């Protein structure tokens, strides 16, 4: 006899996507420091990086980031091994310096290339800590979301890493093309995009 | 010459913490309904099993759920398996009917035992959908905080399949010794805890 409505079970998502928006806000307002930050420090979190120089294919950036570090090149998050399943959904007290270690990595993989230089990159991070750290995943993906930065959505491959004995048969990213090089990289040897596409699609994602 | 302080960068978890508050009241306020409810539903979301009835380790819920559903014997999640990597964060348009399905699982599981009726049992669900979707580990585990639900926390088993050909090494569930009987768990021949022991846990629960 009793009457079932689904609607009255549904939650609503209101208060819930006013604060992903507020956590985007705070995140915009923290310290703006250099790629890689002047300290390590302990952590699981999200990280922007910013782009400020002339590399001709991103120079466009040192006008949107004159003013104001506006516009993220790349978006990402790092937490511990612990919260990745293997087999769990989170296991321990703290999770140590993944974070500061992720950014101190890409800032190095940044003064392999030639044509880039560290000195035109910044870098914004959040850390979220307790119960928080379950905000991480949604923090990230708004801020791809909001932003679509260049290196989460048009040239893929710069958080890869080597891929691993015998599955050096795929190509190599678009990004080990426009920025050599990585070491890892060379190895590939499948059939990468080309330069030229590469870039046109780099010129699209300016234009809109 | 830049400084560098950590507490700048650290989110504050305050607002968070009173948002998964707000989702529980709202999970509070859903109504109750049979075990499995009267229809099927799509969605995938968070779900409570409450017990009112009067087997003798479990006659405490009849006077502590009395007047109100207010403290559950189970708290769970059902997700597709597109969210759960393998490999992915989250990969489609909607996800299907896996509470629905998941509950009225529990609800066979609980009719082929013997010393269990169904008529006994009550739920509360709640679906989270888009975005929203986020929150539903969240909650499931600020509502096994809050509540500490005996089948999660004392009397492990309940939300357990099959364990897959030549793994009938270990021993079978506490919930499976003192509720036999599905099918499978016949096979386990580990040893398992005593029934003794296990009362003695139960009435711990209870007496604290």
């Amino acid at each position: 006899n009793k009457k079932f409505d689904r609607s009255e079970h549904v939650y609503r998502n209101d208060s819930f996507l006013e604060l992903i928006k507020d956590a985007v806000r705070f995140f915009s307002g923290t310290p703006v420091h250099s790629l890689p930050p002047p300290e390590r420090f302990q952590g699981a979190g999200v990280y922007a990086l910013y782009y400020t120089g002339h590399y001709s294919l991103y120079d466009e950036y040192s006008r949107i980031n004159r003013l104001a570090y506006n516009l993220p090149i790349y978006v990402g998050k790092a937490v511990p091994a612990g919260w990745r399943q293997s087999r769990i959904s989170d296991h321990e007290t703290r999770a140590g310096s993944e974070l500061s270690n992720r950014i101190r990595e890409h800032g190095r993989n940044i003064a392999k290339t030639s044509n880039l230089d560290l000195c035109d990159f910044s870098c914004r991070f959040v850390i979220f800590e307790a119960t928080g750290s379950d905000m991480i995943s949604t923090v990230q993906a708004a801020l791809i979301k909001i932003y679509k930065p260049l290196w989460n959505t048009v040239v893929d491959g710069f958080g890869n890493h080597t891929p691993g004995a015998g599955r050096f048969a795929q190509a190599k990213s678009d990004w080990d093309v426009i920025h050599p090089g990585r070491e890892w990289a060379e190895k590939c040897t499948g059939v990468h995009s080309e330069p030229y596409f590469i870039e046109e699609r780099i010129k699209q994602y300016f234009s809109k």
